[PDB]
């Protein structure tokens, strides 16, 4: 069966009874913000190019309180998070700044707030929450980031667009988790709605909310629940083999290059370079081509999308693994699935199903019996970016 989903009431709820608790008064704000899936466009957002991901309900809610002290408090609630589950901190200042660290969990919090663009910012007392598994694939430290940013907000409002507050978190990202991430998750956290995808063109920045709310059809999320070490080490060497590709052909980005100048500049790249551009190149025509195959409500094409994206990422990309491939051949062998791939960075986390309704319990019996191993399974609608409630 899918694991619940707790509403935002929910944590909310468990964030403000553990807040009270620790602080000894009630918190004054509340925020939340989602963890996402891709449905397609993947590796694709550091090249300039188009990605198609969602808001799940899965998400990560702040309670908390300004202080008066300059001091930033923390608590986190989460297990799998690192210990301690507390920290404290001074706020960064002009002559010191903040530094990544132990624990881990308070790295992106911490980066945030270094990078947060407006002034004064107080100090603060907050407890994290978060039903987005840890590290499982579906951006949970975007939600944390794009949480903190959005508490930041209301301690200090920024006046910039919603694209800066993605690249601050984006940055948060790469200089305090030291993960050179795309825009893609921090861009989806803070900008999903209900019931919608979203189509991002990470060249121009330019968002279209897509439709996507039919009952009969469901998403599946399934956790590998494995995680190699690559999906942290071969992240990188991608981005650069991608620049590498693109400095070759004299192209500002992998977006400005088709398939033909790529086969006609063959000889200017790497054999594996070639491979790295093809899927990336490809995958942003399947991206057009499956944002206009949903707005035609043509599932069944853009399953077919789905399944050659996964192919790609598998076979050009090389970012895939044994467990997410097992995952993806035994979805596509139920009856009532458009298609099914990897989805996010990829050498574990998750793959995204896309599907009839009624398929899904038989999905779900069917892919854990042919998984060697124990899969997690999620359905979602598409959620809500990041909010925020007055206590
Ligand atoms: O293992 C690393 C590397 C792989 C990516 C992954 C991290 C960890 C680092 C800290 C310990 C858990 C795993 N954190 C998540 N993100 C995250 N989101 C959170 C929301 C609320 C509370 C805590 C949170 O941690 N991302
Ligand atoms: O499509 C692959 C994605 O991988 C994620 O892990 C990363 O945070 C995103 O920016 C995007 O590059």
């Amino acid at each position: 069966a899918a694991l619940r989903q707790p509403q935002v009431a929910e944590l909310l709820a468990e964030a403000r009874r553990a807040f009270r608790e620790e602080f000894g008064a009630e918190p004054e704000l509340a925020v939340s913000a989602p963890g996402r899936v891709n449905l397609i466009g993947e590796h694709t957002d550091y090249n300039q190019g188009l990605v198609l991901p969602m808001a799940l309900e899965l998400m990560t809610v702040l309670v908390g309180s300004p202080r008066k002290d300059g001091l930033v408090s923390l608590l986190t609630t989460s297990e799998g998070a690192d210990e301690p589950q507390r920290l404290q901190f001074p706020l960064p200042t002009a002559q010191r700044s903040l530094e990544p660290g132990t624990p881990r969990w308070a790295n992106y919090v911490k980066g945030v707030i270094q990078y947060y663009p407006a002034a004064p910012l107080p100090g603060f007392s907050a407890v994290v929450v978060s039903s987005v598994p840890l590290g499982g694939g579906l951006s949970s430290s975007a939600s944390l980031e794009v949480a903190t940013y959005t508490f930041l907000q209301q301690l200090c409002p920024d006046s910039g667009t919603i694209a800066a507050r993605a690249q601050v978190c984006q940055q948060a990202e790469h200089s305090f988790a030291g993960m050179p991430c795309g825009i893609m998750d921090q861009f989806i956290s803070l900008m999903g709605q209900k019931g919608h995808a979203l189509l991002i063109d990470c060249r121009s920045l330019e968002t279209s909310l897509v439709p996507l709310s039919d009952p009969k059809l469901a998403v599946l999320i399934t956790n590998s629940n494995v995680r190699h070490s690559l999906a942290s080490s071969e992240y990188p060497v991608r981005r650069r083999q991608c620049e590498e590709v693109a400095r070759a052909l004299g192209a500002a980005s992998l977006r400005e290059v088709q398939l033909e100048e790529l086969e006609a500049a063959r000889d200017l790249v790497s054999k594996e370079g070639f491979r790295r551009a093809r899927h990336v190149v490809g995958e942003i025509r399947r991206t057009a081509q499956a944002a206009a195959a949903l707005r035609r409500g043509d599932y069944r094409a853009f399953g077919r999308l789905m399944v050659e994206s996964h192919r790609s990422l598998r076979d050009d990309y090389e970012v895939s693994c044994p467990e997410l491939d097992q995952l993806v051949e035994a979805a596509l062998a139920v009856p009532g699935v458009y298609g099914s791939r990897m989805t996010g960075g990829g050498f574990g986390g998750c793959t995204v199903t896309l599907l009839e309704a009624s398929a899904a319990p038989h999905a779900m019996r069917h892919i854990q019996e042919h998984y060697g191993g124990t899969a997690t399974f999620y359905l979602s609608q598409a959620a809500d970016g990041a909010k925020v409630l007055c206590l």
